[PDB]
């Protein structure tokens, strides 16, 4: 398991692909991809514990203060556009950090409301 | 991982919510919900190998004759509603053997078009 994707769809406009990537057991992740559709400046962006989005992006539980999931932030230009580019130890595609059937969440706040979500799946 | 979810969502009227449940990893898996929207009679219902809904259904690729992902058919009654209920010693939500992370399907013919589909998340 060294690749996953997540759709991030929500109730507004804010839409997304995020793919991962890592090749090694332990090692890195990369999370790279595009959002569109958010209001300029920064955006909280985190894996949540689960992948369950029976009631869109609220069942999706807390952060999978300083949690695995917690990833940071992505950052809209102008044109309510992120382009995405992190490389993560922490999180992982397989083992106890793993995030494969969770949930990727971008947030309408800064990191240091849940605009748009998806559940983290198994990639080719 | 003891419990997972699925939101199933296509591009017709195909929808619902699909629950599984093993107490145990060696232990069978409880697989049961409800969807709407379907033509009266059998439709093949399918674990298939990514979690990836890029492209739609189509991009969930494979199937997990018989493979480890092939449930079987729901039954949709006359108002279109397939209520789902079944016991799995096949599929698992932990081991090699485990789903979370890939796609369920629910397909146009019985199992002897991909109508609907989702990413099948840990619940709590
Ligand atoms: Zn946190
Ligand atoms: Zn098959």
């Amino acid at each position: 398991a060294t690749k996953a994707v997540c759709v991030l769809k929500g109730d507004g406009p804010v839409q997304g692909i995020i793919n991962f990537e890592q090749k090694e057991s332990n090692g890195p992740v990369k999370v790279w991809g595009s959002i569109k559709g958010l209001t300029e400046g920064l955006h909280g962006f985190r894996v949540h514990e689960f992948g369950d989005n029976t009631a869109g992006c609220t069942s999706a539980g807390p952060h999978f203060e300083r949690h695995v999931g917690d990833l940071g932030n992505v950052t809209a230009d102008k044109d309510g556009v992120a382009d995405v580019s992190i490389e993560d130890s922490v999180i992982s595609l397989s083992g106890d950090h793993c995030i494969i059937g969770r949930t990727l969440v971008v947030h309408e706040k800064a990191d240091d409301s849940r605009l748009a979500c998806g559940v983290i799946g198994i990639a080719q």
